[PDB]
């Protein structure tokens, strides 16, 4: 645990870095005994790298990997997600025997160190197509073999969604049909889309939520937050505002724990 | 071939009966060798019951069971779905050893008799909360024991969503974590919402779809269809129109196979 296992996140810029900082802070809040690592690319400013170094045990600099797959990315109206191929570098971290990758738009609500009981590749179902796993939280084993296989697949075939999730689902294609232990409970990767879409289920199961995932184009750091009243401005049709306490928690952690580190 | 196995659907009115008729027509189109059964309630007109007897091998009259659960039904803005507890009568059908229940708003695209290789309770994940199964397609074993247990649970505790899906998930609570063979592939219950929500997945996995499920308040029979050009009128934000060929298939089956028996 102490030395050989890690939580790993990714940021390619200073905007998603705010997410990584909140994520990291939340993992510390719930007393993880594992290492905290962030993959960062050159667009992350030197000053932001130094702040990341105050929350994460290590900031590892990597090259951007970009699908350039405009056709598939436009299908999802997420033209900016080609750089998510950069996530594949997480397999290069052979200093660790086992890691949990978490998207920089996640937030931890409870200690989730029991994820290290799982084996590669363990992930939660994606609400959009639930025979695919969501690649925002997953348990994997760093490996030079797997790393290079994934790079090769990405170069030769690309990804069916132009980002990491398509290629990871294609590589780890047995997930839907083999080994139910590699299905993480949905409470380890609770997309705000699910709360909005089937509120009765959230009402009975949502109290057990361990990780919330602010999946979608609008991210927590794109809201206007008032720390005096603890509210955000919001617009119509916003699944983040079905149970807005997760978004306010994000902002509370940012305002109280991250904002002083930005001084 | 199995004279002791059946597909089973439900209609409490003449509107959903149009759905049942198209479903049963589609099961015949794809050469099922099993029996076709429809549970119908007193609000189904006598003329419609007679038409149902042309498609279905058995039309079984049952009493409406209604949750009356306005609080939970309004959370999903589906105030009409309390009558879905009537589905529980499917477990009374002890003349069959095994059955597949299918919602009246489903449509079969390929032979699915291989579902009878599955054991109770086998179902596909729900896109809204994917640690719940969707109760629109499920493999079950009729049983007086199970029937009465479900009725009793429904009377004492009700359903967390006011309809059958909540209570069925509560009763068959091991589904998410036990026996991956009881996870039907999502292609056996493909919700239109999923096509709309993660189109790249539909583009690579969707050609294999076996069953489409027109889940949501607007049903196929509510569209205005022009048989001359094979088109429907549609409004903004319609997940059914992402891949509208499923809706058009519904209408082509209705127009050619079913409408002439009604009008
Ligand atoms: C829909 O059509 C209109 C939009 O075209 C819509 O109007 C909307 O306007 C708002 C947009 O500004 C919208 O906010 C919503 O934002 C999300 C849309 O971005 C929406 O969630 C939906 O869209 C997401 C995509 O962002 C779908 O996720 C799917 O695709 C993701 C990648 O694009 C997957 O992420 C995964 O893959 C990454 C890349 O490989 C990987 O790096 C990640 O780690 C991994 O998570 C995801 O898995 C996959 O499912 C959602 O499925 C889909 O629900 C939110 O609901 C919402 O916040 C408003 O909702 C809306 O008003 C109009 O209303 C609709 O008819
Ligand atoms: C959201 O806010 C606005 C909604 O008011 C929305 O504006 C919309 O207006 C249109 C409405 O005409 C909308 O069309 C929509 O149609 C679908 C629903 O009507 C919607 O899908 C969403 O809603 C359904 C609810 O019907 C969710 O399903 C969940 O709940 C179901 C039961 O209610 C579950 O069904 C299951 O359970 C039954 C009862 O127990 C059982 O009998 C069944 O057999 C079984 O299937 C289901 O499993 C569960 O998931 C969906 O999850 C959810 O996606 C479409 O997305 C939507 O298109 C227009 O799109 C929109 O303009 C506004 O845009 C949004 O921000
Ligand atoms: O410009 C970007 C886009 C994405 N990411 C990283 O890739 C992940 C996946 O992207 P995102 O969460 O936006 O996808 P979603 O979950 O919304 O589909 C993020 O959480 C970040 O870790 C990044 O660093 N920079
Ligand atoms: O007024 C109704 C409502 C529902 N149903 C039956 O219950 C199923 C579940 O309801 P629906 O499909 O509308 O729910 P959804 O799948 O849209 O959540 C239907 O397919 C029908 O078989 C019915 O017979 N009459
Ligand atoms: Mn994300
Ligand atoms: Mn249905």
């Amino acid at each position: 645990s102490m030395t050989d296992q890690a939580f790993v996140t990714l940021t390619t810029n200073d905007a998603y870095a705010k997410g990584a900082l909140v994520l990291g802070s939340s993992l510390k809040q719930h007393r993880t005994t594992r290492r905290l690592v962030v993959l960062a690319t050159p667009q992350v400013s030197d000053s932001m790298r130094k702040v990341l170094e105050t929350v994460f045990d290590e900031v590892i600099m990597v090259d951007v990997l970009d699908s350039g797959d405009s056709a598939h990315l436009t299908l999802m109206k997420r033209p900016e997600l080609g750089v998510t191929l950069t996530k594949l570098h997480c397999w290069s971290l052979t200093q660790y025997s086992k890691c949990v990758f978490m998207d920089a738009d996640t937030l931890v609500l409870a200690n989730i160190d029991d994820l290290f009981d799982r084996e590669e590749l363990s992930a939660a179902p994606d609400p959009g197509w639930p025979d695919c796993f969501n690649s925002g939280v997953f348990v994997y084993q760093p490996s030079v073999e797997t790393y290079n296989q994934l790079l090769h697949l990405a170069s030769e075939q690309g990804s069916f969604d132009g980002g990491d999730q398509g290629i990871l689902n294609t590589f780890f294609s047995s997930w839907a049909t083999t080994d139910i232990r590699k299905h993480l409970p949905f409470i380890y990767n609770l997309s705000s889309i699910s709360i909005y879409s089937y509120l009765p289920a959230f009402k009975v199961f949502g109290a057990s939520a361990k990780v919330v995932h602010f999946l979608g184009r609008v991210k927590p750091w794109n809201y206007t937050y008032d720390p005096k009243t603890k509210s955000v401005k919001s617009e119509a049709h916003d699944p983040n505002m079905t149970h807005p306490e997760f978004l306010i928690l994000w902002w509370n952690i940012f305002t109280t724990n991250v904002l002083p580190l930005l001084q």
